[PDB]
């Protein structure tokens, strides 16, 4: 497997993990069919029009590091599938490692503040069960969309 | 600057940051002159006898990722130099990024559990002020020793 091949397979793996968590929570809350979650925009260079490999790769890595506090939220929230939640969390850290190798030229990426992450987590875990179910669904959809767009951009590099 | 040069300068920078935090806490507690902190051993391949670049590089990255919860402890503990503590924390994440590029061939590295890290942090922050002063000193000395040995090994690669 090349570096690129390994990255694509890892994203596909994580998406399948998200799809299993989404089925689970969505069968229970029925909420499927603010938080400031990472999202691709035209300026990031990951879309065909305005495509720019370098800015796009930085945006992918940046947005995955920003997602980590929300994946820690999911691991603390899923009880039955706490292991699946943990596996998404850990597989995402492996993906970021693989992308750091791809951006081997590129500069170091700003990382989220661990202490600001801790405060967010306490707030999100203080909400009532409806709001936490809504938070869980939003995180899974946003994270899915980010990784789908990432897969599409990484194809074009 | 090459990749290697950038890594060496980053470690030297962080050591100078540790030396400033050590002076500060040591002038106050007077404790300078269990926790299971990362430490190099002959089996890791980082020492001249039994030297092995590949295992050694994996050990460096692994041990830096293990140190991150203790650097989060320091950031929550230093009040006056909370910024210096935060800068050590963030500069260490930059160093790990630079080393992930060096281990570009190598496999993905097992990362600590974020939730197990959270429990450790609460325990360490529950101790009385003497024990926390002792914890702070031990973390700075161990982290210094790990980075000194890392610099020495990275020279030989």
């Amino acid at each position: 497997l090349t570096s690129s091949e390994r990255i694509d397979k890892q994203i596909r793996y994580i998406l399948d993990g998200i799809s299993a968590l989404r089925k689970e929570t969505c069968n229970k809350s029925n909420m499927c069919e603010n938080l400031n979650l990472p999202k691709m925009a035209e300026k990031d260079g990951c879309f065909q029009s305005g495509f720019n490999e370098e800015t796009c790769l930085v945006k992918i890595i940046t947005g995955l590091l920003e997602f980590e506090v929300y994946l820690e939220y999911l691991q603390n929230r899923f009880e039955s599938s706490e292991e699946q939640a943990r596996a998404v969390q850990m597989s995402t850290k492996v993906l970021i490692q693989f992308l750091q190798k791809k951006a081997k030229n590129l500069d170091a990426i700003t990382t989220p503040d661990p202490t600001t992450n801790a405060s967010l987590l306490t707030k999100l875990q203080a909400q009532n069960q409806w709001l936490q179910d809504m938070t869980t669904h939003l995180i899974l959809r946003s994270f899915k969309e980010f990784l789908q767009s990432s897969l599409r951009a990484l194809r074009q590099m």
